[PDB]
């Protein structure tokens, strides 16, 4: 079915290995990509608070802001400040300027259970508009994969672009939140 | 962590693609591998009877022999006759012709949950003897990955080479069977 490239997953796995963590919270573990210094990126739907546990080391939120657009819609990103020693890889040059189609991406999860999986995903289309869990959220990517819940978090990458984030799905396609430039440098 | 090349995910890939389907039994489902012809191969602990579902179409199995070697010791390796129109990509070239140690190799599953996923896996060691279950077994090939239950039947490959196939784990490592040449010619 899905195929991705050799540069494709060789990207992805670079990503994985320097710029994602191990993220947990009450409403249970999660794939977490950092994105420079101490910045990271995770759903919203996670419920950060006032401490989160990165790689099983409980790590004090410094600040978290969940994203919406100007109309005051759901985005499902929510980017956290952490207070902790390492640093992240800055990688916001690899982030889309503008909302896109892409083509044979690939889908990574780091969590406890799954600490290093790679999956191909094929044509990934901007859907738009989600009604997410009964959210209604805008910036969607979408891909025909039977996506399931621990993928959240999980980063979609294509040859030299992280491009988003999962965030949820219905049993037989996924959906991505977009990822942008903007979000991250201002 | 654990690496592969990129030649080494676009072989496993196409492996998926062409000679892999969803096998399941009384005891569940599998990734299954076809080789050649209507002949593929699964775990011998799926426990294959006269008929087997595959990609969800029940099959009459025309044969089944599960492997042990000439010392009389489970291999975990059964070969199976389909009755199945389509045939298999001939991969037999693929096969190693004798044991041996393996690097930077990909663990891939094809299941109706996680249907094409890939796992480097690391450095896969000989590791030979192994009490499976309490059912002694020969030819096994360790690899540190904390491997789970419905990877079994995953295929081992490095790029130009399939490599074995997922038959247990211990939570920390896992345990495949090796495939060797002589098995099919
Ligand atoms: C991963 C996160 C999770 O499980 O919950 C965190 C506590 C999970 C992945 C999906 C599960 C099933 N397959 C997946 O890929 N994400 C979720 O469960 C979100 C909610 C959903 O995905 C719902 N699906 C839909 O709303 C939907 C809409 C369409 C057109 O198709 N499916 C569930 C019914 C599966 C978590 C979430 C995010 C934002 C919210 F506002 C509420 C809930
Ligand atoms: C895959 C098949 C399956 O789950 O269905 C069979 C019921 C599963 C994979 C392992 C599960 C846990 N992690 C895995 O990778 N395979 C099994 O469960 C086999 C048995 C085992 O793996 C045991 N492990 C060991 O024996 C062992 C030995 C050492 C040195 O380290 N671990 C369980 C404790 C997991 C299934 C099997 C095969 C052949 C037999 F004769 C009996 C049982």
């Amino acid at each position: 079915s899905h195929m991705a490239s050799g540069p494709g997953f060789d990207f992805a796995q670079a990503i994985m290995k320097k710029n994602t963590v191990i993220a947990r919270t009450e409403k249970g573990e999660f794939t977490m990509l950092g994105v420079y210094d101490r910045v990271a990126v995770i759903p919203t739907h996670a419920s950060v608070g006032e401490t989160i546990y990165i790689n099983d080391v409980e790590t004090k939120v410094l600040d978290a802001c969940a994203l919406r657009d100007l109309t005051d819609t759901n985005l499902e990103i929510t980017i956290v400040k952490l207070d902790r020693n390492q640093k992240f890889r800055d990688i916001r040059h690899f982030l889309p300027r503008y909302e896109d189609d892409y083509n044979d991406a690939v889908l990574s999860v780091h969590t406890s259970k799954f600490p290093n999986m790679y999956i191909p995903v094929g044509q990934v289309t901007n859907y738009g508009f989600l009604n997410l869990g009964g959210t209604p959220t805008h910036r969607i990517l979408m891909y025909n994969f039977p996506t399931r819940a621990g993928q959240c978090g999980g980063v979609v990458t294509t040859t030299g672009k992280v491009i988003g984030i999962h965030v949820g799905g219905n049993g037989a396609q996924g959906f991505a939140a977009m990822l942008l430039h903007s979000y991250f440098s201002d």
